[PDB]
């Protein structure tokens, strides 16, 4: 059954609610983003009304078969009618495709659901700027002053440099990242533009980046594993065993692995500047893990809130413990105390 935090009081919606069988009186189902928590449940046998993304109905009717006459695709920053309610999709600076959505209720009363999000400064000129929220439906998952991480844009700088200098030093290293998911291409394609080289990929994940609406993307990936020296591999296989074995596989072009796994926030955090990063090594293989995060940060997420001023705030993660719920909760007040709303 579908928890509470997943309905729009009000309306006939739900949002990211595909894995609860038929919802009762649901007439419309959102998906804010293609991620397997969020989509957990649809296949081509879905016969209701799916509202999303064009980008998130590419990955839909081609990633999983869902028919193309229950996709109903919006553009972003248009004020568009659903079942009787007006709603509008904003970039949620996530994964591609990703969206907030803002619901004008027929009452009155004004609902922002920010999916998945990364606060930025930007969104604060977007049709938010605009009128008054009275309810935020909130990704709290970093909701705690420890969680602490740099820019996209500085994390990116340090990666291009290591990984030019590695391959410069050493023409025959291979570079290698993990993915699971889509999210992060940035970490991959700007390494392959400072080298020269196209990303070499499986079938399955060429075809996942296909439906992404990124320019000129034709000319940045190949399903020709020789011709690249920027390698994806699952994230899995980021590891010294699996790394070994794939060195193996590229049949002596390669003598050395430079390797990268975008995570989250990690605790070496808590201690370690973007700069001073230094890799796990064993012989001639070399794995960083780089903190490139898509949720916002601590201090990105409270700047936000700040700004918006809701009435009512609902957490969507880090719900299921007590300990959880009441820092989240302790958090809230203390910023509607400072900032007087
Ligand atoms: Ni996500």
């Amino acid at each position: 059954t579908c928890p509470f935090y997943k309905k729009i009081p009000g309306t006939g919606f739900t949002v990211d609610a595909f894995q609860y069988g038929v919802v009762e009186g649901c007439t419309a189902y959102f998906l804010t983003h293609f991620h397997s928590d969020h989509y957990a449940g649809l296949s081509k046998h879905f016969t209701f009304p799916v509202y999303c993304s064009e980008i998130t109905g590419n990955l839909l009717k081609n990633k999983l078969h869902v028919q193309e006459q229950y996709i109903h695709p919006l553009p972003l920053d248009t004020e568009c009618i659903v079942n009787g309610v007006k709603v509008v999709l904003l970039d949620a600076n996530h994964c591609p495709g990703a969206v907030m959505i803002l619901f004008y209720l027929p009452n009155g009363t004004v609902i922002l659901h920010t999916g998945d999000f990364r606060a930025d400064p930007s969104m604060e000129r977007s049709l938010l700027a605009d009128q008054k929220v009275h309810m935020l439906y909130l990704d709290t998952t970093y909701c705690s002053p420890e969680y602490t991480f740099p820019s996209q844009q500085e994390v990116i700088r340090f990666a291009i440099n290591t990984a030019f200098e590695a391959v410069t030093l050493n023409p025959h290293a291979l570079v290698v990242c993990g993915t699971y998911s889509i999210g992060k291409e940035k970490v991959f394609l700007a390494i392959a533009d400072v080298l020269g080289s196209k990303v070499g990929m499986s079938q399955e994940k060429y075809k996942t980046l296909q439906c992404l609406n990124i320019p000129e993307i034709n000319s940045l990936i190949t399903t020709d594993m020789c011709s690249s020296l920027v390698h994806l591999l699952p994230m899995m296989q980021i590891n010294f065993k699996g790394l070994q074995s794939h060195l193996k596989k590229c049949g002596g072009k390669y003598n050395q692995i430079l390797a990268f796994r975008p995570t989250g926030w990690t605790h070496s955090n808590k201690f370690t500047r973007i700069a001073d990063v230094i890799p796990q090594t064993k012989g001639n293989i070399s794995i960083y893990g780089i903190p490139y995060s898509e949720h916002s940060s601590y201090l990105e997420m409270k700047r936000f809130v700040q700004w918006l001023k809701p009435q009512k705030i609902i957490p969507t993660v880090n719900v299921g413990t007590w300990k959880s719920r009441s820092t989240m909760e302790k958090y809230f007040r203390e910023w509607k105390l400072e900032a007087g709303y």
